[PDB]
């Protein structure tokens, strides 16, 4: 009934198809969206999924010369006597009704969101079931998009982990660092992260216009004498500012700040970027952090008069980061795998002593969030059906 | 005298550094970011050009304790007893007065554009010549960011030419169509651009959120029956149709349109996208064109009454590009290879005859933006040293 058609019609002046569901419920779709989205084999091209008709072939103005129907498809006859047919369920997916294009919007990019503070229970799975099993690797995907964070026990204690994820996602994303890359103490260390400090909540990479959207953590050997984690829900933690310091917040939100990384490492670099450090959508929404304190540069960017209240607004940000309520610490092990959204979670690390030998050793790597995404569409389409 | 030290001191309760420099020029420095820039090796790890310095660490209502100074130094002492020295021309280099910011600005990003229609003289090098001598490989990347485009001329008529680019630069960007691509008719085309079709004016990729800066395409075979390039520099049409139709402009500023690529390559995928079309900055300047009507999706997440105007204003946009004013048309031989910035320009190719062997053939990659200016800024550093 909800997607049998009863009657469908031209309505104002022809521009306008108005179909009547068995259910009585109505859609609308305007003539131009219908016949700039024909799917007869001179406008769409099937084995790609795509459209070949040009913008230059299509009429703004037009309107229907002719339609009848049945219950199941709509048959259309153009001013220029192009000839359309458009089935019934095609046509109530694309609805143009609130309700119908939310729900739609909902099932492409799966926008659910559960945020949390230190009341955290960290996802887990098992690392070879993710690898072999359609069902544990949507679950772990759908929940990376959902909570931030999934860990993976179970894998082995050996480098080469991380690029088997790489893989099952579909590939990962390469940097300056390498396609994957060694976390440990080194001499001369070109990294902040490559040596025994303690690293204070950061995002990584935002030295790039793109940071990473998904970053891989794999503990090949961890040390007795600190080392633990720490993770915090960016999202969580900017609701909350806006709340408590609405100046603080939009001070974040509007203020480019530049961010540096030079040196050598898998090629020669000698990367800038800007971005603020709280970055909002069009309506408003945090939709990215970029914050590492390593990277961000000498050169500010900014009049003077700017400078000491910026300053007063990113320590009012990150001592909210390090409340008790917010902050959740664990501690990896040999063979946890660690996956999260590094543009919604801040993630550190508890310093730990330097020896003459390597005491400590992760393995990471990076996705895109389209990959992932697009990863997350075809395993729940498998896994439903 | 500019960069010579003649005066400092502690103003403003303390909370300030003035320079007062041998030109008679003066200079300001907050406190907070004195400290927060402290180059000693407890606050800044030399190796990584990085600050350890925790914002944890930062009183942000700091103020300098002791300050002495000669011609090329400042001494300064904290209330805490931390001790910092900063060189003269360190300083110099990040006065805050907008005059010394934006100079600074320039060296880091190269804004410098030059606009152009019809008359455009394709910039053309040596392809080898850009490969094997460091002003001429700065002249490509400076050439590229500058104008949208470059031609090299004298490659082989073998596939691999692009991937020497690559490493030119650095690395290319891996999509799911592959490190490189082969641009060919092909049976059950995943792509419109697999085709012998025309291809109108387009963007590659708006199906990522973050589409491929720079594209590379190498020409190995080419076809009499057509396949002529024609390129447009997007940011000149915008401006032209902001001049000419400011509620177009308005509309595709501000419109999120879904796009879409759903098949297999070299992994299999399902991807969606939203972009406005003419993509502003903070400030309303245009960033980035994101538009390919062959992967414009049939959903249309917009109430029905803006879609008619919608298609009206992408129509003015295109018919704008078309324009004999605007386009530059050319046409690529056997080793020939054009890279161009793919946020800027629309390019596009004639139609030509498909027959029962491969008469036409085009290598391709993409490399990002921030990949292509790390290389230009240490290739200018090499060639002005
Ligand atoms: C790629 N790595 C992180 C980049 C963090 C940052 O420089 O923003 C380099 C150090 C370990 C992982
Ligand atoms: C990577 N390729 C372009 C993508 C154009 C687009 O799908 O937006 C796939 C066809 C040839 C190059
Ligand atoms: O070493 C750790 O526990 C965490 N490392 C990082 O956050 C990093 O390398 O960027
Ligand atoms: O084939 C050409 O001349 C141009 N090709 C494309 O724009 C493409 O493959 O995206
Ligand atoms: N069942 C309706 C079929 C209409 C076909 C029209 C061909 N021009
Ligand atoms: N030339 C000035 C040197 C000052 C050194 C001070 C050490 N605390
Ligand atoms: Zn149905
Ligand atoms: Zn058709
Ligand atoms: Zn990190
Ligand atoms: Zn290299
Ligand atoms: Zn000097
Ligand atoms: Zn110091
Ligand atoms: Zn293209
Ligand atoms: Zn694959």
């Amino acid at each position: 009934m909800a997607c049998t058609i009863q009657k469908a019609e031209a309505l104002d002046g022809a521009h306008l198809m108005q179909i009547l569901w068995y259910d009585e419920e109505e859609s609308l779709y305007p003539a131009v969206w219908l016949r700039d989205n024909c799917p007869c084999s001179d406008c769409y091209l099937d084995s790609a999924k795509a459209r070949k008709l040009l913008v230059e072939a299509l009429d703004v103005n037009i309107g229907i010369k002719g339609l009848i129907f049945d219950r199941k498809k709509v048959y259309i006859t153009w001013p220029d006597e192009h000839y359309s047919e458009f089935q019934a369920d095609w046509l109530k997916k694309r609805c143009f009704s609130k309700q119908a294009r939310a729900k739609l919007q909902r099932e492409l990019f799966f926008p659910e969101c559960q945020y949390w503070g230190s009341e955290l229970q960290l996802p887990t799975l098992d690392f070879e079931d993710v690898l072999r099993y359609d069902e544990h690797a949507y679950k772990w995907l759908s929940t990376l998009k959902k909570v931030g964070i999934v860990r993976l026990t179970g894998a082995s204690d050996k480098p080469g982990e991380v690029s088997k994820l790489g893989k099952r996602m579909g590939f990962l994303y390469l940097t300056f660092y390498g396609h994957t890359w060694q976390v440990q103490d080194k001499i001369d260390a070109n990294n902040v992260a490559y040596t025994t400090g303690k690293l204070s909540f950061h995002t990584d990479y935002p030295a790039l216009h793109h940071p990473p959207g998904v970053q891989l953590l794999h503990c090949i050997k961890q040390t007795v004498t600190g080392g633990d984690s720490e993770i915090v829900d960016g999202f969580n933690v900017c609701q909350k500012l806006k709340k408590n310091n609405p100046q603080a917040f939009q001070i974040l939100s509007s203020t480019f700040v530049d961010f540096t990384d030079i040196g050598v490492d898998y090629c020669d670099f000698s990367v800038q970027s800007k971005h603020k450090i709280i970055e909002l959508d069009d309506k408003g929404q945090v939709v990215r952090i970029n914050f590492n304190n390593a990277t961000r540069d000498t050169i500010f960017d900014v009049p003077v008069e700017r400078v000491q209240p910026f300053y007063a607004a990113l320590k009012e940000f990150v001592d909210l980061m390090n409340s008790k309520e917010s902050k959740f610490t664990f501690k990896m092990n040999p063979g946890d795998v660690i996956t999260f959204d590094n543009w919604r979670l801040l993630h550190g690390r508890r310093s730990y002593e330097a020896g003459t030998e390597i005491s400590r050793h992760l393995e990471g790597a990076y996705a895109d969030w389209d990959v992932v995404m697009s990863r997350l569409r075809i395993l729940r389409q498998r896994v439903e059906n």
